[PDB]
C-alpha cells in the first residue's frame, strides 16, 4: 500500500519492527488505531499500490495546498490533503476563491463611488470560511457555490454598472482618436474610473494631455468623463502592449487597477501607481493626490502630434436598445443571421491569435458584440454596418458584461423567444479572476454551448473539465473556420 | 553556453537552436534576436539564465511556489519556480499569507454577523486585501508584508466585534467547572465554534428532556451566563477536535458541527451526524438556517446515554474577573511569589511533535500561571495544577477568538505593575494549525510581541526569505526543546 497523502508504501516484506510489527505482517493485520509515520492519517488513507504517483514533470501536481500544519514535510500537499481533502476538492476551492476575488475587486471599485452591497460582503466571508481547512469536504456543494458566486458577481456587476451611471452617467457611442497630441501627457492604465476622473478633475488648466490605455478606453463614452476636453485620447492598445506604449511615448504613466506589469528602465523613473496597483521601485499615488505625476508629466518632454487613428467605443444599453426594432426588421428580413458575443480579458498567449482570426472570417451578415482587453484584437478592424447597425459593438470593461446580459434578455422579449434559441453565440476570452467571476456568472444564467479561450483554468481538472462539458456543454475554442461553420447551420 | 528558462526550464541549446522560430541549430544565446521568447511559455529572454547550477534533486513537495489562476500559466497547469508574469515565489507566497489572514477574519466575521454584528471597515479591507493578490495589480513584497500587519489589526478589530457581539448576546463569561462525562438520556454533542447555534439548539431543546454536551470548541460556551442558564446544557463530553473519530463512535448520540474542524465521518455515526452553518460534510445531513428538529428527533429516536465516572475543567475566565485580583497579582509579583506569566495556547493538530505542550506544561515550575486558549488547551487542562495564593495557575480565556482578551489581558498587567508591553515577565508559546491562527499571529505581530514562540511547525507557506523577515525582525523562535527553552523563556 502506497500512502494517498505522502506516497509513503507501507510494504509487508519489512514492516515495522520498532514498533511491533515483525517482518512479515499484512497490512489488514495492523493495528485500528495506527496512523501514518509521516502524515498521521488512518489505515483507510492507504490505498493498494497505484504506480509512480506524484514524480511530476512536465505537469500533473495532483492537487496543491499548505495552509495548514498538518501538510506533508511542512510543504505542500500535493496528492491527498491530510485534512482528508481530496484533489478535486481543492480545485474546486481554489476556483471558488478565484470567483470571490474577482467580485471583492468590482465591489472595491463600486465602494471607491460611496457605492455597496451587505449580502455581497455576507457571502464573501460565507464562501471564504467555506475553503478553510476542515470545514468544507462536499463537492457539489462547492458547484453550487460557484454557480451562487456567479448570482453574487451579477449583482456586483450590476452595482458597479450603476455606480458608473450615477457618477458620469450612461455611455453613449464615441470615436476615440487613438495618437498623440502636441503637449505634456500622461497615459492611464487600468479600470477605475474613480482614478481617472480625480486626475482629469486636477489637470483641467493644467494644460497636460490625458491618454487612455487598454481598460480605461470606455471612459470615452461616459459623459461626466469625456466633458474634459485634456481628455485627448486613446494611447496604445491591450494591457500586454504596455512596456512598449510607455517606452515610445514620453509621457508619465498612471496605473490605477491591474494589468500593471513590471517596467522597463526607460520608463521606470516617470510611472506611478494608485488604488491597488503597487510595484517595486516605482512611486505610489497617496490616495488621489496626483501631484507628483503632474510634476513628472510637466517635466517631460512634451509629446509630438501624430497622424492619429480612431476606434469606436461605448455602447451603452439604451444607444443599443434605440435600434431594436431595425435590428428585428434585418433579422427577420435576413440580412443580419447571427449575433456574436466576442471578448472578455486577454493574454499574449498566440493561442489568443484565434479571435483575430475568428472576427476575420465571420460572415459579413453578422455583428460582434466585444468587451474587456480583448477587443483590441479586431476593434480597428473596419468591419462597416449592417443597413445603419455597426458590425462591432462596444460594451465596454470587463464588468460591462453585465450590459451585455441585459442585452440578451431584451433580444429574448424583443424576438419573443427563450434565451438558448436566440441566434446568438458566445465566445469568451479569459485571463484573470474577474473573467472567472464572469465566466460562472454566465453558468448561473445556464447559458449552453459557450466557448472558451484561450485555454481552459488551469485549476480545472478532468473531473472539473467533464462536468462543464457534459453538464453546461462549455466548448473549448478550436480553429475558427470550424468553429464558425457549427455555430451557423442549422440545416 | 546553455540557458535555462527560470519560469518553465526549457533549457535553450546552442546545439539544436530553435527550429519553431527561426533560429538555425547553431546559434549562440546571445546572437539571439531581442524579441525572442521561451517557446513553451513565452517569456522573453530576459528572464533566461545560463545553465548553472544544472543539479537537480528530489522535486516533490520541494516546489518553489505555485499559482494557476490566470491562462498564462506554465504548460496551462501551474507556475511553479516564477510567474509568466512576473511574480516571484516570495511574493507569490506573501499572497497566500494574505489570503489565509483574510480567510481567518473572514471566518470570525462570519460569526459575529450570524449574531447581527457587522464592521464595514473590515469588509471593505477584505476587497482590498483580495484585489491586491489578483494577477497584475502587486509585485511589492514589503508592501505586502504591510498588508499581513494591516490584516493582523483588522482581526484584532474584527475578534474585539465578536467578543462585543458574544458578551451582548449572552454576557460577560465567569469561571464553571463542567463536567466532562456523560449523563443518562438521549444526547447531541456540539463541535465548533459557533455559540448562536448553540443557543438555537438550547432554546429549541427546552422541555425536550434530551442533554447537550459541548466538545472541542463549544466548551467556552459553559461560562457564558446566557447559555449556562439552560439546564440541558449537560457538559464537556470528548476533548479536542481530532479526537472526533473515536468519541462519536464511542457515545450514542446525534453529532452537529456548527463550524470547521469536522472530519470526514466514520460509518458508526454517519447517518447520525448533521452540519449547519458553513459546515459541510459529503453524505451527511445538513440542517437548514437552525431549526434542529431532524437533531433532536434523531437524538429522540438514539438509545440513550449511560452516566459515567465523569471529570471536571475550570473554563471562562473573563476579563473582569481577572482584572478584580490584579492588586493580588501586583502583591505576589512584587514580593515574588509569582515569577512569570507564560500564555500556551492555540490551535492544535494530531501532529506528533505537539506532544511538545504537554511537556512544556507538565514541566513548568510552580511560580507560574499558564493562560490557555483554543484547542491547544486539551494538552494539558486536564492537569491538577492547582494554585499559587488563591490564583489558579491555569487560566482558560475561551476560543481561539477568545485571542483578543489575552492581548487586553496583557496590556493591563503592563498598566498593572507600571512597565513597558515588552518588559513584562510574560512570555508567549503558540499553537497554530489553520488560517484564525494565521491571523492572530499577524494580530500579535502588529502589536509587536517580541520573542515569541511558535509550534508544532513553520507555515509551510514561508520560504527562507520569510522566514528570515519573521526571526530578524520579530524574533519569531520556533519551539524546541521543553526545558531548554523553559530555561530561556525564565532568564
Ligand atoms: S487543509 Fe488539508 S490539504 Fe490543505 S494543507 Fe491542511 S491538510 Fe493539507
Ligand atoms: S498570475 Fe503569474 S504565477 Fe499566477 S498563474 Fe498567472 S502567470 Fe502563473
Ligand atoms: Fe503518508
Ligand atoms: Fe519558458
Amino acid at each position: 500500500y502506497r500512502c494517498k497523502v505522502c506516497d509513503y508504501i507501507y510494504d509487508p516484506e519489512v514492516g515495522d519492527p520498532t514498533s511491533g510489527i515483525k517482518p512479515g505482517t499484512p497490512f489488514q493485520e495492523l493495528p485500528e488505531d495506527w496512523l501514518c509515520p509521516v502524515c498521521n492519517v488512518g489505515k483507510d488513507q492507504f490505498e493498494p499500490l497505484r504506480g509512480e504517483v506524484r514524480r511530476v514533470r512536465p505537469e500533473d501536481i495532483d492537487m496543491f495546498c499548505y495552509q495548514c500544519s498538518q501538510t506533508v514535510r511542512g510543504r505542500a500537499c500535493t496528492v491527498k490533503g491530510v485534512c482528508g481533502k481530496e484533489a478535486t476538492v481543492a480545485r474546486l476551492q481554489d476556483n471558488l476563491l478565484f470567483a470571490i476575488k474577482g467580485i471583492s475587486a468590482y465591489l472595491y471599485h463600486a465602494r471607491e463611488l460611496g457605492y455597496t452591497d451587505e449580502v455581497v460582503d455576507a457571502f464573501l466571508e460565507r464562501g471564504f470560511y467555506s475553503t478553510l481547512t476542515n470545514v468544507n469536504f462536499d463537492a457539489e456543494e462547492f458547484v453550487s457555490l460557484a454557480l451562487e458566486a456567479g448570482e453574487m458577481n451579477l449583482r456586483t456587476m450590476k452595482l458597479l454598472k450603476k455606480a458608473h451611471m450615477d457618477t458620469y452617467g450612461e455611455p453613449e457611442p464615441a470615436e476615440v482618436r487613438v495618437g498623440a497630441l502636441d503637449g505634456p501627457a500622461i497615459i492611464a492604465t487600468g479600470h477605475s474610473l474613480k482614478a481617472l476622473e480625480e486626475l482629469l478633475k486636477q489637470t483641467e488648466g493644467s494644460g497636460v494631455n490625458v491618454y487612455t490605455h487598454s481598460e480605461l478606453l470606455p471612459a470615452h463614452g461616459y459623459p461626466g468623463l469625456r466633458k474634459y476636453p485634456h481628455l485627448a485620447g486613446q494611447l496604445g492598445g491591450p494591457w500586454f502592449d504596455q512596456r512598449e506604449t510607455f517606452s515610445r511615448y514620453s509621457a508619465a504613466v498612471l496605473g490605477t487597477s491591474n494589468c500593471v506589469l513590471l517596467p522597463r528602465d526607460s520608463y521606470r523613473d516617470r510611472m506611478f501607481t494608485c488604488g491597488v496597483a503597487r510595484l517595486p521601485g516605482v512611486e505610489h499615488v497617496d490616495g488621489y493626490d496626483f501631484s507628483p505625476v503632474i510634476e513628472k508629466a510637466l517635466e517631460l518632454p512634451p509629446l509630438k502630434e501624430e497622424d492619429s487613428a480612431t476606434l469606436t467605443t461605448g455602447f451603452g444599453l439604451s444607444t443599443i436598445l434605440s435600434l431594436a426594432d431595425k435590428i428585428k426588421e434585418l433579422v427577420e428580413e435576413g440580412k443580419i443571421r447571427r449575433f456574436f458575443l466576442v471578448g472578455g480579458c486577454d493574454s499574449p498567449l498566440p493561442q489568443a491569435k484565434y479571435y483575430t482570426e475568428f472576427v476575420r472570417k465571420l460572415p459579413e451578415d453578422t455583428v460582434v458584440l466585444t468587451l474587456a482587453c480583448g477587443k483590441y484584437r479586431f476593434n480597428s478592424m473596419d468591419l462597416g454596418d449592417i443597413d445603419g447597425i455597426p458590425r462591432l459593438i462596444d460594451l465596454g470593461q470587463c464588468n460591462d458584461s453585465i450590459v451585455a446580459v441585459e442585452l440578451v434578455e431584451a433580444l429574448s422579449n424583443l424576438f419573443s423567444m427563450d434565451v438558448n434559441e436566440l441566434p446568438l453565440s458566445i465566445v469568451l476570452s479569459w485571463m484573470e479572476q474577474k473573467a472567472a467571476a464572469i465566466l460562472w456568472s454566465l453558468l448561473s444564467l445556464n447559458l449552453r454551448g459557450m466557448y472558451i479561450g484561450p485555454i481552459l483554468p488551469g485549476w480545472a481538472n478532468d473531473d472539473i473539465i467533464n462536468v462543464l462539458v457534459d453538464k453546461y456543454e462549455l466548448t473549448p475554442i478550436g480553429d475558427p473556420e470550424e468553429d464558425i461553420k457549427k455555430m451557423m447551420e442549422v440545416d
